[PDB]
């Protein structure tokens, strides 16, 4: 930045820039920045392939031009990729080591050819080709290379461990954990663990070399390698680890040429196989597999069906797995999993395929259930193919029927009763597919008839699975269950209100916020189920408090601390009290893994904060304090305004966040949202959360342009604009952006100025906001202020907080919002060098592709909205307009665009600079 | 190749009659075709088959008869109709306006249009080309169904 | 047909109809035979893949295959698919020929691996190992292969 880099000083900045990358961990700044400004030759751009799936396209441009013969470093780029990608049988097996048998003398850089040789003749285990490296190491004079020398005394081990030599290579392997301890290891607490994480993976496999040599006979060969097992359980499921402690073990147990330890090579063999299948990395998935095959194990042709799967190969995948499957009408081949798996798994994709009619796929279904009925994940895949059969019906011509609606009920309530560890993204389905046939026996139901038995045996469905499966799960469609009580079907608002009961008696503490927010309204029906609701509830044996009263008497004192409007100090004692607050560190529930409860440990409230506070925001908004069960205040903003609003856009949130922690191409990146417990009293006022350590980017911007001195105004700054015309607006937009500096970059410096805490937090800057800039705009965000993008000090998150107006909202007021979402440039170098090209823009396209890939889901969580407001054609069009952004569809003529393409167009046009004049002062640009 | 392109065109009358062959070089040609776009489904004792796949060809195919070189090319060939559906519609809309009636002629090319697209008659969603393939072979060649049929259209044969 | 072949008959018939399949040209008579009634190693399933657009999923299991030193035919298997692949630069690397660095004596099926190895040496234009293929050749006594002859005169001649 100080530099002036219009200059051409960009060459010499930057043969080392993307090296400060390369190794920091971050990949899509590098990939930025390797398209960035750095174009000029081919071969930068061949470098960009090995980091973007298409790795072997760059391995063989690099295999002939690290055959020229007239670099020593562009032989050590090959070497160093082929590592990088665990080709380690193509670097023992290359040209550059063997001129004819040997190599050559005392290592000017040969040192980093020797480590990487040595390294990859430790991984793939051949006494041969390690046991002459050796003999080329140890001819030479004085080793002065502190990485060549660990994996040699690694290779004496190895070496000493094929000849049954237990102390000597326990020898070699202390010596490999001094030459660790002394020269490799570092300082703590000021790395992070994803660089000692190259050195872990070293000391793990040092560890497990000892740990499978001391031992002399098979009785304790066998426990060290369940034990070992054991310690592949803490090791994450990263593929570079493992593969590394896979290979080791692999290398062992092909030195020690007993048969127990060719068993257990077997067993490493089929681990490293499907290892690398789900890491879409099935190169050598294949190759490991084949090992699998001179030992002829009985389960490699199941596993040899996933390589076929996974390479792009349906049928012949499906004929394999037939093939086997008609092999299980033999005899035992144990009947219980090891039957009904295989035959689900053709089934499974039997359907992805494509290649069968629905009534093939149900009639073995069917099978399964008879061959094994005490496993629901038959019964996931069941209501998974009916709750997509009918997606892939009503994208033609169908029209309303109930039976792919009820099989999908009848299978999902018989799921949810075994192992509900997918409660979240199907119960929603379930209850929406329970109201929309029951809603459409009610609408012109005098044939159609059949959808009216079909919502008169589903109803049944639900009381069954009522009254036989857990009681939390239906927690994840309350808000659902709050809306569509009104229901006008009579025989489902009974079991509306029963659900209601159910989930009051066990765990009330965290519902009854909801239920007494229930009986409050301005139309007064909601307030006759809210009595009903709670008659029964006091009807019940338990009844451990008044609380009920003293419920309404919270619910009633906090919606009347928003009319109040002051431009003091009313009841304190009703804190203490069962009720427990309203945070999201309250209200969540655990992620259900297959004895646990559903909830944190209770923070109940404590005492009512007294210190209020006020503020001059647009109508007079407020803010209260609550002390908890661990002394701790918790924020309590207090709003005059529809917030149903504010929770359906946190349960889109909440259904968004979790397909964002769950994708891995989100999990390598880490994206997430924030979040917040939002919470309904009344028509035009609610309750939401405070996220602590949070501030906005004006009180940012202001006290960063007072510390230069820039001066400026409020009221003057907008008169002007009021008094341009249409073309003033550019040159005005021009000169106020000249008058401002941009600063954010340096913000980031005066909270972490311990640079990898800084590094972090802008890389969580960047992509936290990546996410929700178009998660805003495809449900048309709006009034995206800077009083309103906060910025948290802890980590650098981002989270935004107004959202009053959505549904692209903010076009239909004059001087219209005209932007896609706020990119403004002191954002866009805070993202970085590159800016908005970089992982701005990966995260971006990949939060887009996981909204492409989720279409059904989302629009299924925000199909509420329509249902909270009742209306027509101001909230039918809204939805309409969000089904074609999370299409994805340009907004003028209309039809389906890239994920690369729609970000292309919501960033030029987010920071066009003809758009960013156009919009009004309160939204004010130039910062 | 015009195993499926008479089906898709709905082809019928498929009596060993008309179904000629080549001395010369053993080519397949189909010559009466009067009727076409599912007619033989309209009349009593009806055609049910798709293409007349018949004992008599099926070892003429080959060893492994239909599971071989006429299943790949079959596959092609659907996998072409398929690339090429605007075309291939484009080029048969021309029926609609030689008879500019309604109804028994634009349920015609409707059902043309889902064919050639791949959707399966029953349950109407669309299938795959090796599943388009199994579902006319094994639909074909299954001996319920040629049972059934007119003895003009002899099946045993 | 006249077999019949309701019986097993069909395991000696078979291992030489797909080589009259093979080389004949066509691959779905040979895709269509190796698929059905062929079906109980999975080898022959591997052997689907290389004609079907997935041959590399196929050479790189070959191999490790061909890298089990016990049969002498599973690596010529190899060589020959490596062949019809024109992997002519993965051939001449091999470590079937280039023990350290010269090969073995007077040739009972090694005659077929030094016909792939001389080929795929002059369809890859390098004088070091091409010169010195040459050295190996002309180190036998009575050259018998009507197939080695060749590609052995066109190495000389480059
Ligand atoms: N969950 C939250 N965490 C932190 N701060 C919050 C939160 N919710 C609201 N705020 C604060 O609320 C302020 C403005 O409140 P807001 O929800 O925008 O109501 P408002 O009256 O509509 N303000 P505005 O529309 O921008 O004029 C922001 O500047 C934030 O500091
Ligand atoms: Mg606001
Ligand atoms: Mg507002
Ligand atoms: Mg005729
Ligand atoms: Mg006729």
């Amino acid at each position: 930045r100080q530099n002036p880099h219009d200059k051409n000083q960009n060459g010499q900045l930057l043969k080392n820039l993307q090296i400060t990358y390369e190794e920091i961990g971050d990949i899509d700044s590098l990939d930025g920045v390797l398209r960035t400004f750095a174009t000029g030759n081919l071969v930068s751009k061949i470098e960009e392939l090995q980091y973007s799936e298409n790795w072997k396209l760059a391995q063989d441009c690099f295999n002939v031009l690290g055959k020229f013969s007239d670099d020593p470093k562009t032989t050590t780029r090959m070497l160093k990729s082929m590592y990088d990608h665990q080709l380690y049988s193509q670097i023992i097996s290359n040209s550059s080591f063997h001129s004819s048998d040997g190599k050559i003398s005392l290592s000017p850089d040969v040192k980093e050819w020797y480590s990487i040789g040595l390294e990859a003749a430790n991984l793939e285990g051949n006494v041969q080709t390690l046991k002459n490296w050796v003999e080329q190491i140890e001819s030479l004079r004085n080793i002065d290379d502190r990485e060549v020398l660990l994996q040699y005394n690694i290779a004496k081990a190895l070496i000493a461990i094929s000849n049954e030599d237990p102390l000597r290579t326990q020898k070699y392997i202390h010596n490999s954990f001094r030459l660790i301890g002394t020269n490799f290891i570092t300082s703590s607490k000021e790395t992070t663990l994803l660089k000692k994480q190259n050195l872990l993976m070293k000391l793990h496999s040092l560890y497990d070399l000892s740990f499978l040599s001391s031992a002399k006979d098979k009785f304790e060969y066998k426990s060290n390698t369940t034990i070992l097992d054991y310690r592949m359980e803490r090791i994450g499921a990263d593929f570079v680890p493992n593969h590394y402690i896979l290979s080791m073990r692999k290398s062992f147990d092909q030195l020690k040429m007993n048969e127990q330890a060719d068993a257990d090579l077997g067993k490493t063999f089929f681990t490293l196989a499907q290892l690398a299948r789900n890491n879409a990395r099935l190169d050598i998935a294949s190759e490991s597999l084949m090992h699998c095959l001179e030992r002829r194990l009985p389960q490699a042709e199941l596993e040899f069906a996933e390589i076929l799967w996974k390479q792009g190969e349906n049928d012949r995948a499906l004929k394999i797995v037939q093939e086997i499957h008609e092999k299980y009408q033999e005899n035992s081949s144990v009947n219980a999993r090891d039957r009904a798996a295989v035959l689900l798994k053709f089934t499974e994709w039997l359907d992805l395929s494509n290649n069968s009619a629905s009534e093939q796929i149900i009639k073995q279904y069917q099978d399964i259930f008879q061959i094994d009925s005490k496993w629901d994940k038959p019964y996931y895949s069941i209501g998974l193919y009916y709750s997509r059969l009918l997606e892939r019906k009503k994208a033609e011509g169908y029209i309303t029927n109930g039976r792919f609606e009820y099989r999908a009920i009848s299978y999902f309530l018989l799921a949810f009763e075994k192992n509900t560890a997918k409660v979240r993204e199907n119960l929603p389905k379930v209850i929406t597919f329970w109201l929309d046939i029951a809603a459409a026996s009610i609408s012109e139901a005098p044939r159609k008839e059949m959808l009216s038995k079909a919502t008169e045996d589903i109803c049944s469905h639900v009381e069954e699975a009522l009254q036989h499966c857990p009681t939390y799960i239906w927690y994840f469609v309350l808000t659902q269950l709050l809306s569509r009580l009104l229901h006008s079907h009579q025989s489902s608002a009974q079991i509306i209100m029963h659900i209601l009961l159910s989930l009051a008696v066990e765990y009330p503490s965290h519902i009854l916020w909801y239920i007494t927010a229930l009986v409050n309204s301005n139309s007064s029906k909601r307030v006759l189920r809210g009595k009903h609701i709670l008659e029964k509830y006091r009807q019940h044996s338990q009844n451990p408090h008044d609380l009920v009263s003293s419920a309404l008497d919270l619910t009633k004192a906090l919606t009347r601390v928003c009319l109040q409007d002051v431009k003091f100090k009313f009841d304190m004692n009703v804190a203490p009290s069962a009720m427990v607050v309203p945070v999201r560190k309250n209200l969540d529930i655990i992620s259900p893994l297959e004895g646990y409860q559903p909830f944190r440990p209770v923070v109940s409230i404590i005492r009512f904060g007294s210190s209020y506070k006020v503020f001059s925001s647009l109508k007079k908004p407020k803010q209260l304090n609550i002390i908890g069960s661990d002394g701790n205040i918790y924020g309590i903003m207090c709003k005059k305004e529809d917030v149903r609003q504010d929770n359906q856009y946190m349960q889109f949130a909440t259904t968004m966040d979790f397909l964002l922690s769950k994708d891995i191409a989100s999990r390598k990146r880490s994206l997430g949202i924030n979040i917040y417990s939002v919470l309904s009293l009344r028509e035009d006022c609610g309750i939401l959360e405070m996220v602590p350590n949070v501030v906005t980017l004006r009180s940012i911007l202001s006290t960063k342009y007072e510390s230069l001195k820039i001066k400026y105004s409020l009221k003057s700054l907008h008169d002007r604009w009021q008094h341009t015309a249409v073309d003033g607006k550019l040159e005005f937009y021009m000169e106020q952006v000249d008058k401002f500096p941009p600063i954010l970059y340096q913000w980031f410096l005066e909270n972490f100025p311990d640079p990898i805490n800084w590094f972090n937090a802008r890389n969580t800057y960047a992509r936290s906001y990546a996410v929700m800039a178009m998660v805003g705009h495809i449900l048309g965000l709006g009034d995206r202020h800077c009083e309103n993008i906060l910025l948290d000090i802890q980590t650098g998150k981002v989270l935004h907080v107004d959202l009053d107006c959505l549904f692209e909202k903010g076009k239909r007021l004059p001087v219209p919002e005209i932007v896609p979402f706020r990119l403004t440039p002191n954002l866009l170098d805070a993202l970085g060098i590159i800016g908005t090209e970089g992982t701005f823009k990966k995260s971006s396209e990949v939060t887009l592709a996981l909204m492409r890939k989720n279409e059904v889901a989302l629009m299924n969580v925000i199909e509420t909205i329509m249902y909270d407001r009742n209306m027509d054609h101001s909230i039918q069009k809204a939805l309409k307009v969000l089904r074609n952004k999370i299409r994805g569809i340009d907004p003028q003529d209309g039809l389906v665009l890239s994920v690369a393409g729609q970000t292309e167009t919501l960033i030029q046009e987010a920071t066009s600079e003809d758009n960013l004049s156009k919009m009004y002062i309160g939204w004010l640009p130039f910062w």
